[PDB]
């Protein structure tokens, strides 16, 4: 159970290969980030690890429903 993100922008594969291409809304697991501004994304289904954009993956709301008043 990596820490899961969602990406809050759109992640068109301009490379790929090494990167992990998203779209507005995918859930992928982040292994690791680098200041370079690149976290480490692995497919929800721990099929294919791929770099992303630090700033797309936000916290993904898994295990977590709190519901306030």
């Amino acid at each position: 159970k990596d820490p899961k993100f969602e990406a809050a922008y759109d992640f068109p594969g301009s490379g790929s290969s090494s990167e992990l291409p998203l779209k507005k809304g995918d859930i992928v697991f982040i292994s690791r980030d680098e200041p370079s501004g690149w976290s480490l994304a692995k497919l929800l289904d721990g099929s294919k690890e791929g770099w992303v954009p630090t700033a797309y993956m936000t916290p993904y709301k898994d295990t977590r429903n709190t519901v306030p008043v």
